[PDB]
């Protein structure tokens, strides 16, 4: 009974962080076996920032230079790469605490947990959605660089995201674990365009079965429709085209409650054009889109 | 940038995670020290409990009939006692990953962290308010009794709730750590009233606090409310009355933001009468009340 936007627990991410300081710039680290990983800006100072020879400011830095603590341990930096965005700092010391895991590049509208972290240290574990325009909306304020987003299945934790900053509009901008951006972004202190976003169409249906499962089901109807005439009313909204890998993910969520995808894509047709009318689906007003198909399989089950 | 529903980092609290097993029943356990603690209706069957005489029915157990594991480790029951609606297992070794903790019984427009768990495994982690009706509206399946609820200070565990029961009505009661009810209920299959719920008003004024430091400002007005005025209003939209006291808690927000308490009051009566209008605060189309002034200045002052 009940759904909410639930987190991964965190505990296996917070053993893997530490505070990275350069000169005057601290941020966050993890640290998995002998390696720290940190966004590359940690070299810069803020007049660096507006435009960074990475490169450049990199060679002025010696491994005794970055500080890596994690409480009462101090580690020994034994060498320092950069790869894209990321620098990598071998330690002398695996860390003790690493778990099962694996460095992913998710794609867009999936969704992963982000630990907050602040000088090494974590203050709090949200969920949300890599958006369609490879931006996420977090919670992050100077400092939370280097924050990592996370999936776990079993005991294995894949790291999909590092927090490297925030665009003047607000929202956020990382990498993957190799150091890549997602989306067009830079780690320069220039105003950069998001571009146009859009809601993730796929996980609005599956949340809308996460619904129907726990008694929210008053915006059902006696209407279907097509993928055709559904991606006429995805495009009015500004909502993703739906494809038959979208309905085909859905299949154990339309197999479990009975409701045809294209029945379920009736309703959401529906409150596209109607809106809610004051009503409200899981507690919320607005059709969410935080929750994969596969999150909502895994929360309505009960997986550990 | 950015205001998230966050929870606390669960780690401390995975560590304290046992499965406990009586008979046919298996639930979570809490392993603090060298006590677990755990729901009492593990005890029960199915037919137990439409009217369980818990004493009669702890009477035919013995320490050998509690069966509590952690993964590889199995522990030895040397003792056990009910109190109120928990069972105290006393085991022959104590947790090595006790973290520094208290128990405490929060109150009502106070919210906390669920670590979900699922035969001592851990689900997922997620952020909720204790309702004024003693209820939870929480993610609960089938064995996902006896997981926690808490708030972490520094390195201070406080655990406030154990998960027991959902209600007919999909709704969650749950315990204090000594066992005592959040509200009328009692742990037996049995209809019963939750009683009028009220929304949160001091936490959703915390929250348009919350909305204007991260720049949804469009809701603030050029009027002002009197407590008595506001309250008028509180009733008839079902608001808990606002009083000095929660005046008092908004003081830093106040302060810092430089909008006066009951000129936010105004703000909030006047989306009360006249609704969202089809906007959104914070990615909500509705008033937010799962955020209390403490979480507002942690959360905006990014403290670990
Ligand atoms: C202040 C802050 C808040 C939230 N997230 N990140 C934050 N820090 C930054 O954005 C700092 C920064 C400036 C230019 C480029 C880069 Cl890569 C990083
Ligand atoms: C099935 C389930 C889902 C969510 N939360 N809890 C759940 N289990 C129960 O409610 C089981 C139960 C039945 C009668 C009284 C008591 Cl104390 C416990």
């Amino acid at each position: 009974s009940g759904f909410r936007k639930m987190a991964f627990p965190s505990g296996k991410v917070e053993g893997c962080m530490v505070q990275v300081t350069c000169g005057t710039t601290t941020l966050n680290g993890l640290w998995l076996d002998d390696v720290v990983y940190c966004p590359r800006h940690v070299i810069c100072t803020s007049e660096d920032m507006l435009n960074p020879n990475y490169e450049d400011l990199l060679i002025r830095k010696s491994n005794h230079n970055f500080l890596v603590q994690a409480g009462n341990v101090q580690l020994r930096v034994i060498g320092h790469s950069m790869q894209n965005c990321v620098l990598k700092l071998k330690v002398d010391t695996a860390n003790p605490k690493t778990p099962k895991y694996k460095f992913v590049r998710i794609q867009p509208g999936q969704t992963f947990s982000v630990l907050a972290c602040y000088n090494g240290s974590p203050s709090g574990v949200y969920q949300c959605a890599m958006r369609p325009n490879f931006t996420i909306k977090g919670s992050f304020l100077n400092g939370s660089c280097g924050s990592v987003g996370f999936n776990i299945d079993y005991d294995c934790v894949s790291f999909c995201y590092m927090h490297h900053m925030e665009l003047p509009t607000g929202v956020h901008a990382g990498t993957d674990l190799e150091g890549n951006f997602y989306g067009p972004f830079v780690d320069r202190q220039t105003a950069q365009a998001a571009g146009t976003d859009t809601t993730i169409t796929v996980n609005v249906l599956a949340w809308l079965y996460a619904a129907v499962i726990n008694g929210d089901r008053w915006f059902l109807n006696r209407f279907t429709t097509t993928l055709n005439d559904f991606n006429l009313v995805a495009m009015k909204y500004n909502y993703e085209p739906l494809t038959q890998d979208h309905v085909d993910i859905l299949g154990p969520l339309s197999a479990q409650t009975g409701i045809a995808v294209l029945d379920m894509c009736a309703s959401l047709k529906e409150l596209l054009q109607n809106g809610m009318n004051g009503r409200t689906i899981l507690g919320s007003a607005l059709l969410e889109d935080e929750f994969t198909p596969f999150d909502v399989v895994r929360q309505c089950s009960g997986v550990t």
